[PDB]
């Protein structure tokens, strides 16, 4: 892994995910002149609140994930987006959910999810239709499909 | 005055300014058994105050009408709209101004000015062109004129 993947493309989540299972908990010796095992950064209870936090953390998206697909059906995007739009729905959402991975940041995930969706259907229409300067449809407004608020939605 | 503006039609701003030349000050006495003038509300530095303070007021609506007439002119709204301009800005910004009167809220009288002036614009547009079903035009960006806010351009 190490070797793989350098620190210019290492996400977060992947590799404490990719780890998980390469923690030896306290089943660990370490060489000196007789063998020894130091027993305090080498136990279970850190394998247990890993594993723990982990699954929490895996069901909240999950869930996340549920509802932005709803919202992605029902908002009419579907008519662009190549040949499937679920794996890139799917690739679009896992992308920012594996930086921004806290528990009370809700709003900035899913916003990243909603804005790479949008710009990558409108991107998509401009390489289908021919350029930007053979647009007569309105694009402008289509930002106003994200739910408003009062400090996000005007800025 | 107080017999022709019942309470439902009486401006304060108005009232204020007819009342600041009937009230007297020292050239004043109060009936009883020997003529004598009171002097806890007669008084020569009522009026001084309160001529300050009016002029003051004077200045800073001339000032805000000057600007104001410079937007409604860079804005091109008399393009399309009211049958003379100049007299219908002077009343529409007289109203907030005598209405609010505080100088450290500037911003909602001149909101109260930007938006009367739109809202009669574009109804007069919709009433000239003979009503809202063959209005082939776009109106809803027409707010971006008002200048743009980080928290009050959203609602």
């Amino acid at each position: 892994y190490a070797m793989d993947y350098p620190w210019k493309a290492s996400l977060p989540r992947i590799e404490t995910r990719l780890y998980l299972d390469q923690y030896g908990g306290s089943g660990d010796v370490w060489i000196g002149k007789v063998l020894h095992r130091m027993t305090l950064f080498c136990n279970d209870l850190y394998l247990k609140a890993a594993k723990a936090d982990f699954s929490n953390f895996q069901k909240e998206c999950r869930v996340e994930l549920n509802g932005l697909r709803r919202w992605y059906l029902r908002s009419n995007l579907e008519k662009f987006g190549g040949t499937d739009p679920q794996t890139t729905l799917m690739t679009s959402y896992f992308l920012a959910s594996a930086n921004i991975f806290e528990a009370n940041r809700a709003a900035e995930r899913l916003g990243w999810a909603r804005v790479a969706l949008l710009a990558d259907a409108v991107s998509s229409h401009f390489r289908r239709i021919g350029g930007p300067k053979n647009s007569t449809s309105n694009l402008e407004e289509l930002i106003s499909l994200v739910p408003f608020d009062d400090a996000y939605s005007g800025s």
